[PDB]
């Protein structure tokens, strides 16, 4: 086997030790892959996907594989992969083009990687990813594919919202299930997996003490509220900025200081904007929001001396790192741990004491310094994933006639009584035991015994 | 010369005041819509049946209503609820209330049937405010002439939320109503932060019990349950849940706690073999939350540890199976809502007898029952929800409207996210809290107007 | 019987049921009950007892009466008596001269009254205080009392600090056993009993919102720490003050964000040095210090609009409630409640803005506006009260040569010993089970099987 | 032209120059020493014994020692606990050091001697530092001659200073030491609030494995079993608690915990039967606290819920019995201080057997084996008062002293309150603190010196 490309290939055995601990971590996921194994309803797919190549999406690609699906892969982010994760997917005879530390270039081509094989666009009629890009290539570079496609299967906030875009625009190609809004998903991995991933690759990185500190999230949506316990449950101080009031009374009620950069919230684009002295006493700040420039230059300028800056929002732009590269002088101290000197471009005091600390360069930290969620959490979300992909391809859009397709054209997510039957899985990992209602009790508040227990408008 | 009410001493009013002046001070977003919509009189003409815990919170709700324009006739939701000197501060401001903490089930009816009735006949209500649904269904079953002049109802309570469904399903519902309980800044305001605060307060009020190091189970973690939890929890009790669903219990995984059922392999057959013993045995509270019929039952009740406290935080107290306990147990007032129940037998009890459960509240809500409920600034948000739905409501005109155009909008909604988002934005600068403002590039990235809405309707916060 | 006052005498029942339900929250304390009533070993303790009147000293009274002892009680402040545990004593036939909201001069006849029995000194044996009232009373008032008393047993760090005054100035004539300084007593009581009561009382008082708002503690002792964990559970953004360096250290560590109320933490006298921008925006201030003036009238000039002021340390003057008392109108929302107008002494509108709350003038305010701490809390101290009564009137001060009495002059803590066998009864009190060491285990550490299991020095 | 040492890598230096100029950022404490001190190079002639955890936050000490005019020979105390970087770096700076992660026994025993011997016969050392006392032991046992001119030994940790008061007791002890460890500064800083950051850091680092929601038993409620039960608790864990101190178990039911013991009414009879199998069954995560021996047994170890991970954080591996898991089971290395141990048999093992333990650092201690240990801000505090040890028992040079000096000298103490306030105050500028200062008034009130110290010797805070 050589249809692939990974760091080192001799890291596979050290990534299948650790891919048969986390299928023992996964229940949720390795329980759908007894239930449908003699079924094999992915029997003829062939599935692009493009996600962090991480340990946990290894137990996720076998599963697939299992189910019967052939896949081409790749991650959606350069600092994501996990070497051994690579390897041990590689050595199981799997095309995967992925490894830690990729240059931008390296990134497309990885894509290209999966989407061509032997020189032609391969036979795929199935798409997972996480953030859109994989999608976006797809629609815009690669359009006769797209008929052959039963469906797109999302995993992440930012590309639900690209894909809306394309849906209102009228042109996406492909009906997708939202994955990230099963409940097993975003009010699982985007919240507790970011509290549990947050500070832990904050100190890998730094290895700094955080109790006592002064912390500054922006935003408080799932990750923003996960990314705030990270640091609150560590004996950080967090203040917590927002746009959406609604979010910014649950930071309230949840103990946090609601608090914006910009003098009375107004970011005019000046300095004199700037709550100077907020900023000057944060020692770390965290962007959260999926949105653009939400730490920006004067924000930079403006932070205590030494503040460690970091995104774990899917795109490396919520901060300004590009104003960074043309004016400050970065000091590699390890992988994806830099020195920003404020002093200057073109060299720095190796005893400097004016700089900051940016980590991963300003990509997802959790998956860039450290491991991401652990596999106990994205068995919820990969759980979902195969079911969306399982749900997309018995459906076979690409072989309905013209006036069905458009009936079945959509953006939707998977129905609360799958999600309710992963919640199970995972409680029972746990060995929590779930009460049975009796049919006097499900009569009166109207469910069956079996389930949905909650009217879809139920926001738990 | 005004007469029109029944309260427990009128003498408290100068009291009620006193903590009626403090608590608005604490509700921002209310006393904002006060100030926002007085010279426009938004309910002017509107006449209000309100049924609800006639707390000093409500007191202030009742006058922003009446600072609007509106005229009310108020009675408590629940026989405990009430806080005697809010209801006679607000019968000393010439309001018809009909409420005091410790009503009979008799006087329970016979308040409602107070603010139904003006002088032996219908009042001309045109505006139903209801937590719960007992007034809701009382007027669909005994007065539906005046639901004809009714414009529509604000339910305040999932579990009235639930019966007003059950209505519309069954085509028996007559006027349209809000659904005030699933506004953000009230389900996840409100049910959780409110029970956070106001739990342990109630069961130290009526116990003064150390919590810290004991073992707690609680019944439900939806947003009740969860708050009830944390309550705990921050205290530092060892705290087990139980829930039917599954999504649910992963959240309580995942927030800490252990997932445990009262049965074994959560099978309720009915019989005490499928009591765990062993767990309960060891729990020394039980708190349901669940708005559910018979969540702590008889066998549970019978296999708790000796000295437990038992109480009940959902709507209603058929939670718990008190009348299980009343024909088996005996009762000893330890003090007003506060009772040791003997499991020696029915007739009688050792003073010194150490087999006795501790009920709180007789079952009833325990947050208002053994304390005062909510805060005032976390009422702030619900209650604002309330002042909002009245003004929709009554401004559509319900009852006034064509056979064919009622039938269009005979419906339970919720009120439009930017109205949610702005009752928000004022309990956040009641913290001293600065949202950011989206530069107009940032709005165009995410899709998004400067003002708001910043979420779509999906979207579960 | 008539040897009493108390508020109301037909509040005994209701006192009864209560000391059933706290006689079974306070295992140590009934364990000595039945491990000592035949042995009797307070048979002819006359006891002068000055500490708050609750259900929990009335299990305490109870019990050293049960040993064998006559007592003579009062509380040790105006407002934390509960008249339902008072009456239930008196009507147990024991004097007792207390109830919730005395007058100054009330308080200092109830003292006289438990001194003097039909117009005569007691024939007292053994002192019980809790501050030192009673003790300086006697030293000052009444020294030939002290001829026939065998020894004091303190309860509070005040209390204590002034023994050890009387002490190192050769005035002090009687030994005393410091109850404060058992593990049991500071690390249990004064921290666990004010994180239980101290948000209880505030919210009793006054029923605010906790969450999300800004508490300042003055002080990080055992008090301090217990009452800066009392809000931050709650969800308070608590900044905490103290003048010593190792206990602010813990603060920051527990993830506080240590402050002062005087720029630069120096306080010149001037309104100047007041950190005006801080207390601005403090919602609730607590003293725990038990030192005097830690919240001046500069600081409550420049506390935020309508904040919360209180004192859990033992005495009032903690606070400048006299100044507040001169120059501001005092508005009493109900009993231990008082809005005091910032607009001036003469006069207040109901409608003002500019007001402080202050909760039970300034005096302890978990005991003046809760019932303090909780049964199962006190049990610890309580036990360690009955041991050192049963101490040193096994000693005997009173009847030894001159010589001798010299020797046994002092004051003492417990044997740790004892220390451990009162926290034993407490954990299994939770149902805790703790180890037993193997001989082997036992060697390898150098303790014995049975304990004591720390040095001298252990700091716990 | 320096080869006076032994390291793994002596080109990591570079990188671990970087993340010392990070850590002097981290430690003002220390630093401040380093300023204060420097023009009086209060060091100046001594020559310092090494042997503590070659880290990066013991590379800022060590230069703080040379920076103050000692010269120094180091070695590490744990065969997993040296950062490579670290070494190479002091090693770069010419200091002789001797120490590399991951050693044998054999190296081990090797690199303390490379430190005592210099050119093949006795270094010319007058001071030690020690962390755990085998340093220590060896110069009492093998090198008597050299303790002759030593001034002293300044020891870092509980497990250390036990044995230095053995060795008292016994007068056996040569030299006088002063006890680091128990500076507030120190055991109240270090011991419990580094082991708060660093444990559920190892635990992630070595496998991944989610906490929240999971079960774990912590032995020992000490200073590092108090930091240990945070650190898990904070995550969302279950934890549960063993303690043989009833005054530590109350504490751990204060603090929320539920107190149990591994052995059916906490008595080991000597055989299986007396092991609570269904509380271990149940248990994900087992640490170890307390430095004693075997307090994870044996039967214990058969009795643990499957694929349970088990760790130490005690200054030495006997607290496990993994000598009984090297004979009866198969070790299978999943990476580098991460094993899995198969309880199947000694032999070999299916890949995918189920029936096995996680063992992390081989029952080294966890925080520096599979991660970094404690961040530079805490270890600021113990350092600092390592220096000020150093230079309080060098200046009172005991070992020029008379005999009949000495005897009065001879004696096992802790640094002056006053010194572990100045600490301490440093620590808190690190933070941004700002403490208050007494009025005149206010420190007659309390009897102190506005200076300090501020507590009495017996205050335990
Ligand atoms: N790294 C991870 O493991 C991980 C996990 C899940 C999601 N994500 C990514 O994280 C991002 C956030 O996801 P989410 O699910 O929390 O989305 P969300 O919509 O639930 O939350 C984003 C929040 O940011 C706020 N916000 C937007 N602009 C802001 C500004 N200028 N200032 C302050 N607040 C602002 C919004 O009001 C919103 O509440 C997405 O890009 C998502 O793909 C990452
Ligand atoms: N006292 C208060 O101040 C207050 C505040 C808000 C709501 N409430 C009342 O509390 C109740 C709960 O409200 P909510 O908003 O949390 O509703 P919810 O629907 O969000 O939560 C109820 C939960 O109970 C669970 N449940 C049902 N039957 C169960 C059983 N047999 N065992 C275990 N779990 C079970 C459900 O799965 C659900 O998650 C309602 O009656 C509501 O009106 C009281
Ligand atoms: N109300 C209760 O239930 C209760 C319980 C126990 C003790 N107490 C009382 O509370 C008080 C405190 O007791 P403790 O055991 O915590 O004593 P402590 O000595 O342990 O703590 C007092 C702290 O206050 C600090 N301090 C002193 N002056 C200060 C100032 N100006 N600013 C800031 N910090 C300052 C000291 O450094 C010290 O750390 C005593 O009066 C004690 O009798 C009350
Ligand atoms: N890894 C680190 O970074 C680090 C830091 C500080 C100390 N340490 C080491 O950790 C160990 C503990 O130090 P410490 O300061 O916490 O000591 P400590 O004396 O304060 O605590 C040890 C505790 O273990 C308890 N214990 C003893 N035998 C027990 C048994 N069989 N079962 C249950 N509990 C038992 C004791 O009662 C005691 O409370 C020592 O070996 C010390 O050198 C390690
Ligand atoms: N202090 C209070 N005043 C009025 N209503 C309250 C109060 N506390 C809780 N409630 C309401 O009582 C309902 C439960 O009966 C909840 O929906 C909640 O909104
Ligand atoms: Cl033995
Ligand atoms: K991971
Ligand atoms: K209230
Ligand atoms: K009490
Ligand atoms: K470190
Ligand atoms: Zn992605
Ligand atoms: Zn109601
Ligand atoms: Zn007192
Ligand atoms: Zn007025
Ligand atoms: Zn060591
Ligand atoms: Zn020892």
């Amino acid at each position: 086997f050589t249809d692939y490309k990974v760091a080192d290939i001799t890291l596979a055995a050290w990534g299948r030790r650790e891919l048969i601990i986390a299928e023992s971590e996964m229940p949720a996921l390795m329980g759908l892959r007894r239930k449908y194994a003699g079924q094999q309803p992915l029997k003829g797919a062939k599935i692009l996907g493009c996600i962090h190549m991480t340990i946990q999406t290894g137990v996720l690609i076998e599963t697939l594989v299992a189910l019967g699906a052939e896949v081409r892969w790749s991650s959606c982010n350069i600092f994501s992969t996990q070497d051994q994760a690579a390897a041990a997917i590689a050595a199981a005879g799997i095309p995967v083009f992925a490894w830690k530390g990729e240059t931008e270039e390296e990134y497309e081509w990885c894509i290209e990687q999966t989407i061509l094989k032997d020189g032609q666009p391969w036979d795929a009629n199935m798409v997972l990813d996480d953030g859109g890009d994989l999608t976006e290539i797809l629609h815009k570079k690669y359009p006769q594919m797209l008929e052959r496609i039963h469906g797109i299967t999302e995993e992440t906030t930012t590309g639900v919202h690209r894909l809306l875009d394309m849906l209102k625009n009228g042109t996406l190609k492909v009906p997708a299930i939202n994955v990230n809004d099963s409940v097993t998903k975003s009010k699982n991995d985007n919240k507790y997996g970011c509290r549990h991933s947050l500070n832990d690759a904050i100190k890998r990185g730094t290895d700094h003490l955080l109790s006592g500190k002064q912390a500054l999230v922006i935003g408080y949506g799932d990750v923003g509220k996960g990314s705030s316990q990270s640091l609150r449950q560590e004996g950080m101080i967090v203040k917590v900025a927002e746009v959406d009031p609604i979010c910014a009374m649950q930071a309230c009620m949840d103990g946090f200081e609601v608090v914006s950069p910009y003098k009375n919230g107004i970011n005019d684009g000046t300095e004199a904007s700037i709550d100077a002295a907020l900023l000057g006493k944060i020692d770390l700040i965290v962007t959260t929001t999926g949105n653009v420039n939400v730490c920006d230059a004067n924000m930079l300028k403006a932070l205590k001396k030494r503040a460690v800056v970091c995104n774990i929002g899917h795109f490396d732009n919520e901060i300004d790192t590009a104003f960074m590269r043309k004016n400050w002088a970065w000091e590699e101290v390890k992988p994806q741990v830099h020195k920003i000197h404020r002093t200057g471009k073109d060299g720095f005091d190796a005893h400097n004491d004016d700089y900051l600390i940016l980590l991963a360069e300003g990509r997802l930290v959790n998956l860039g310094n450290a491991t991401g969620h652990p596999s106990r959490i994205m068995d919820g979300s990969f759980a979902n994933q195969v079911l969306a992909q399982i749900h997309l391809f018995e459906q076979k859009y690409a072989d309905l006639p013209a006036a069905e397709k458009a009936k079945r054209l959509s953006v939707e997510v998977l129905p609360k009584k799958l999600d309710e039957e992963v919640a199970l899985e995972m409680v029972k990992g746990f060995g929590g035991v779930v009460t049975q209602l009796t049919p006097k009790q499900a009569e009166y508040i109207g469910v069956s015994v079996e389930g949905p227990f909650k009217p879809d408008t139920y926001r738990y």
